[PDB]
């Protein structure tokens, strides 16, 4: 059933959103406080959903990306260091990569700031320019603010 399907999906997030906050300890304070922001947006993918104030596709496309981001904080969470500009253009190829893909299964979610902060983080991409203290603090400024802009549709829809 559609409502069946939909109790999949909820199921799924609540046991996903279980193994990292089960997991949050591995994390520094800092990495910590990210994981918290990117579960209560899990969460409110999941009250949205529950409400039918959005549907399957745009719910699980937003817990897809999400997974990526997650997943890309404990990834990160042995890096101290500054990066280096291979390792820092791969980030942000990888991150676009991941907003192309929520934008091509979620296409509501796109607006004119969103388009535009991608031309953005696609020019931090340029090693000519790169600042390796400016360019990373603009990358994940860029990228913390993209978060909440493409999740904001089930923030209070
Ligand atoms: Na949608």
């Amino acid at each position: 059933k559609n409502q069946m399907s939909k109790q999949q999906l909820l199921g799924e997030i609540q046991g996903f959103k279980e193994n990292y906050w089960n997991m949050k300890d591995l994390l520094t304070l800092t990495n910590r406080h990210h994981l918290r922001v990117f579960l209560e947006y899990l969460d409110n993918i999941c009250s949205a959903f529950k409400d039918d104030k959005t549907d399957e596709k745009s719910a699980r496309a937003a817990y897809d990306f999400l997974n990526a981001q997650i997943n890309k904080l404990f990834e990160d969470n042995s890096k101290n260091s500054k990066p280096s500009f291979e390792s820092f253009s791969e980030d942000v190829q990888r991150f676009l990569i991941h907003i192309d893909t929520y934008l091509m299964k979620n296409p509501s979610a796109c607006s004119n700031s969103i388009a535009s902060t991608i031309q953005l983080l696609k020019q931090l991409d340029n090693k000519k320019s790169f600042n390796p203290e400016q360019s990373f603090k603009d990358f994940c400024s860029y990228k913390e603010i993209t978060i909440q802009l493409l999740l904001k549709p089930f923030e209070t829809p």
